[PDB]
């Protein structure tokens, strides 16, 4: 089991971190939200399907930066809604092919009524994602490390 950005930005066997970095809305008012979708950046695969089931959590989501002082959030995970920064793990998605399959995590942000300016630095980290790989045939429990760095200011106006 291992993992890779979409530009191929690799965590091997084992876990490890990587970074990613997302473009987002540069405008966001106070009655929108600001989604930062990551399935369509952040891909695993299960290395020896044949035999072995791997499992997959978003063990948790910590927020910084403009996203930790300016927005409060919710996360998605397989099509749930919890709250963003997490508070407990989610359930298990399966991956069972060596082809590349997302891992579906989207975060959901709103302004809060201080944003703001600037609500988000252009380079800055946003958000870190622990991404918790198991499976059915031996002790292996590794995490996955996903810096989110935003690629561009985010104005709120007021
Ligand atoms: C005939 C025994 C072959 C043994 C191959 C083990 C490969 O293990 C790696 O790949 C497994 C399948 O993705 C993972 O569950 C495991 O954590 C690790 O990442
Ligand atoms: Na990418």
């Amino acid at each position: 089991f291992a993992c890779k950005t979409a530009n191929g930005t690799a965590i091997p066997i084992g876990g490890g971190s990587a970074n990613v970095y997302v473009n987002l809305a540069p405008v966001v008012n106070v009655g929108q939200n600001l989604v930062v979708d990551l399935s369509t950046q952040i891909f695993c695969h299960n290395d020896y399907p044949e035999t072995i089931t791997d499992y997959v959590t978003l063990q948790r989501g910590s927020a910084y930066g403009g996203v930790l002082s300016n927005f409060s959030g919710t996360v998605k995970y397989s099509g749930s809604s919890y709250p963003f920064p997490t508070t407990s793990e989610t359930p298990r998605v399966v991956y069972n092919s060596r082809t590349d399959k997302p891992w579906p995590v989207a975060l959901y942000l709103t302004p809060v009524s201080s944003a703001g300016g600037v609500a988000i630095k252009a380079g800055s980290l946003i958000a870190v994602l622990i991404l918790r790989q198991t499976n059915n045939a031996n002790s292996d429990d590794f995490q996955f490390v996903w810096n989110i760095y935003a690629n561009n200011d985010v104005v709120v106006p007021t």
